[PDB]
């Protein structure tokens, strides 16, 4: 299930990351290694993971892509991918994104959760995230495909870390019973503007659902959820581009508020 040798992996990584250290987008690597798998894919990103730890980073927390089961059977994909979150991903509440060291960059709405204990698949389900669940929190993600295509290309982009790049955490934490993920309305706005709303069940009808998803996405290659973990459920509203000069405020039924301030 795999196309890619040890090297070529190892290289692709590196290209890969290069891009965003860089700040330089490149070609979707599927266009030179058409006959890469989702499993070539994660080899790529997991090796990102690992040129990241190597040279100190922490890896602070996952992140789910493509949460939609209408984007999924539009990509072709079967289930949603997921992708790693650095210490330097994240932003606080209210923070500043630097443009200049991101390409393209796009935020979206979505609601975070921290665990409080160990998920595993195959088979995982809401049951199971319900009871792990040690609080929620509003999160925006800012998301920045390294790539200089314009078609999502899910290969490319899991090997790209599913386009990750910053995370502001911010509004107020709560525990599950103090909130109902499925109803949670956000609104997203830029320069005052309302751009964007969602609710949490546009995370596959249930935002908490895209855990699970992980966990049996992450049972394939025989990794679990370990206790304490800050996941990323998925995107509440459509992604929508950010400029320098530009200021954004989520708002979250409930929730309070995430802000970032982008130059
Ligand atoms: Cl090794
Ligand atoms: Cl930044
Ligand atoms: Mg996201």
């Amino acid at each position: 299930n795999r196309t890619l040798t040890r090297e070529q992996v190892l290289a692709l990584a590196e290209h890969i990351e290069n891009a965003e250290l860089n700040v330089h987008d490149i070609g979707k690597v599927t266009n030179d290694f058409p006959e890469m798998t989702f499993a070539d894919a994660y080899d790529v990103q997991w090796e990102i993971r690992r040129r990241k730890e190597a040279r100190g980073n922490k890896i602070v927390g996952l992140k789910m892509g493509l949460t939609s089961w209408a984007k999924m059977a539009q990509m072709g994909v079967e289930t949603p991918i997921y992708g790693f979150l650095a210490d330097y991903f994240s932003v606080p509440d209210g923070g500043v994104v630097d443009c200049s060291k991101l390409i393209h960059p796009k935020i979206e709405a979505e609601i975070s959760v921290v665990t409080k204990a160990p998920l595993h698949g195959p088979g995982c389900h809401l049951g199971d995230v319900i009871a792990a669940i040690d609080y929620v929190i509003p999160t925006v993600e800012v998301i920045d495909s390294r790539y200089e295509n314009f078609k999502f290309d899910p290969i490319s982009v899991v090997a790209d870390n599913a386009s990750s790049t910053r995370f502001i955490t911010g509004g107020r934490m709560a525990s599950l019973e103090e909130v109902d993920l499925r109803t949670l309305g956000v609104v997203m706005e830029k320069n005052g503007e309302v751009v964007e709303l969602g609710a949490g069940a546009a995370v596959l009808g249930h935002p908490l659902s895209s855990v699970a998803m992980l966990a049996n996405l992450l049972a394939e290659r025989g990794e679990h959820i370990p206790a304490g973990t800050f996941i990323m459920t998925g995107g509440i509203t459509a992604a929508v581009p950010v400029a320098p000069g530009d200021n954004i405020t989520v708002r979250y039924q409930g929730l309070g508020s995430v802000s970032a301030r982008f130059i």
